[PDB]
């Protein structure tokens, strides 16, 4: 029993982190096989970031201008290319610690672990979610760029995020491992404001199921609702619309607890309308939305 | 910017996890050098746990009755001994992945990361704190026993906790790596109730400092207090008494923000008396107490 915001064990990703320096800029890179992936803004000075022309800036860079250090050993760069907003630095040595891996582009509402790094060294690991506005609420300082987000399915690491920037509002933006930003963000230090950070309804419901499984049941009421009625309330509270696809995904949690998905929706509707009244659910005074239904099953079943 | 409940990178501890089976009981062990540490209740059946005589149960066990598997390879047990509530199984092979390590016994209020494991395989990593009542609020299922808690100082892992049990209230109890339980708990399935789970005041203040550093300042008021006046309020709210030692520990955060420790105490006093009024601090609707002042500095400075 007990329910925690749990990250994946980070070891497989730690063995991939390297330091990439270009000129006076140093950030992190991800070394998989004989390729090091890093944000393309490693070629920029702080001045360049205001209005960078990446193709033009990259012309002034050669393989020897990219310094890649894995631990305390230097890697030889034998090629470089820009793919969208990432650079791919081909090195002469395959990472001997390369885990089985995939590059995946996640959808909003999906969660992943971040291994925050500085100078190619891991500092910490935390769990977060791709917000519906395509930002993440991470913990990143200057030098954290190139830190990655990932999920693990037994022995395969699915890399889904690479850190690139912090918006003026303190929220974070980045790309998948093909260098495409999540959302409309660009790697330029300019006016970029995020859209509405709505609540991930399906994740809140999954977390209410986790609460029932772990003993917190005070919020279960005597009501039910329909998807349309629930969604009228969800819209009012800046919650994402719940679809039949989300109801289907919650099927296994509904089966385990014996609480119909629409009954849990009616409990959530009452929590939105009445508030918590100073009470807590799984040690939280707000409705948590960074656990997917798959995370709740994984944690409550002990998948390794 | 941004502030997350961050765990230490778990790789160094993943390389130490093994599966220990004795008879029909399987749990996790920690392999450091040529010794595997595990809860002594690996020798018990579920029936034995009601009233176990560990010395008597251990007489019926020989080295070959302890099956230790590291990955998919079996380790040879050449000795076994009981130290307090842990067994030390001497194996014929030193763990080649043994990191630099220390065994430390932490004080209540101190935080650490837990690598939750099942069958010797890591499932996840989360951050938690030793509560003032010597319980931890973890996420552990049957089979998680022997999972460890630790802190990392650059390359040295300080192991501080080994999981042994879940109390009937869903909270967790365990030992240090010398096998001594934290608090008054015993490894017997009997009536063991935890004392008051008070709030770790110094950690709440550290987290309010982290909030100020990360932009959340709405709760800063125009007041100050004294340690004695603050403590009269802290007692009323089941918060731990704040000492001059705690004020000294918050000195660096007070210096960085320019907010005197007693002024932050007065802000906390007002939050206790007035509540949050539906507002949040660092995305939380309650006052978080599982970040120490050292954690706030580490995270806000990017220590690797
Ligand atoms: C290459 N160069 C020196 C540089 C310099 C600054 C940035 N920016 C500015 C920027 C670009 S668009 C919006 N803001 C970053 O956002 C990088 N970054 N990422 N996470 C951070 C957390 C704290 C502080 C800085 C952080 C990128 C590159
Ligand atoms: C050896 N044997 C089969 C066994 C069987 C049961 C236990 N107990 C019972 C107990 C002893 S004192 C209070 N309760 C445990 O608490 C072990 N455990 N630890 N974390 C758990 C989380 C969920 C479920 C079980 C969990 C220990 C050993």
């Amino acid at each position: 029993s007990g329910f925690r915001k749990m990250a994946f064990p980070s070891g497989k990703v730690e063995g991939c982190m390297v330091q990439v320096t270009c000129g006076t800029t140093t950030l992190n890179g991800l070394w998989l096989d004989d390729v090091v992936y890093c944000p393309r803004h490693v070629i920029c000075t702080s001045e360049d970031m205001l209005n960078p022309n990446y193709e033009d800036l990259l012309i002034r860079k050669s393989n020897h201008n990219f310094l890649v250090q894995a631990g305390n050993v230097q890697l030889r760069v034998i090629g470089h290319s820009m793919q969208n907003c990432v650079l791919k630095l081909k090195v002469d040595t395959a990472n001997p610690k390369t885990p089985k891996y995939k590059f995946v582009r996640i959808q909003p509402g999906q969660t992943f672990s971040v291994l925050a790094c500085y100078n190619g060294s891991p500092s910490g690991v935390y769990q977060c979610a791709m917000r519906p506005n395509f930002t993440i609420k991470g913990s990143f300082l200057n030098g954290s760029c190139g830190s990655v987000g990932f999920n693990i399915d037994y022995d395969c690491v699915s890399f889904c995020y690479m850190h690139h920037m912090e918006l003026p509002t303190g929220v974070h933006a980045g790309t998948d491992l093909e260098g495409n930003f999540y959302g409309p963000f660009v790697d330029r230090q300019t006016a970029q404001a995020a859209g509405t950070d709505t609540t991930i309804t399906v994740n809140v419901l999954a977390w209410l199921y986790a609460a029932v499984i772990n003993g917190d049941r005070w919020f279960l009421n005597r009501f039910t609702t329909t998807l349309n009625d629930f969604n009228l309330v969800a819209m009012k509270y800046n919650y994402e619309p719940l679809t039949q696809d989300h109801v289907d995904i919650l099927g296994p949690l509904s089966a385990q607890t014996g609480i119909a998905v629409l009954d849990m929706c009616a409990s959530l509707k009452e929590l939105l309308q009445n508030g918590m009244n100073g009470r807590t659910i799984l040690g939280s005074a707000l409705l948590e939305d960074e656990f997917t239904p798959f995370d709740v099953v994984r944690q409550c079943s002990g998948v390794t």
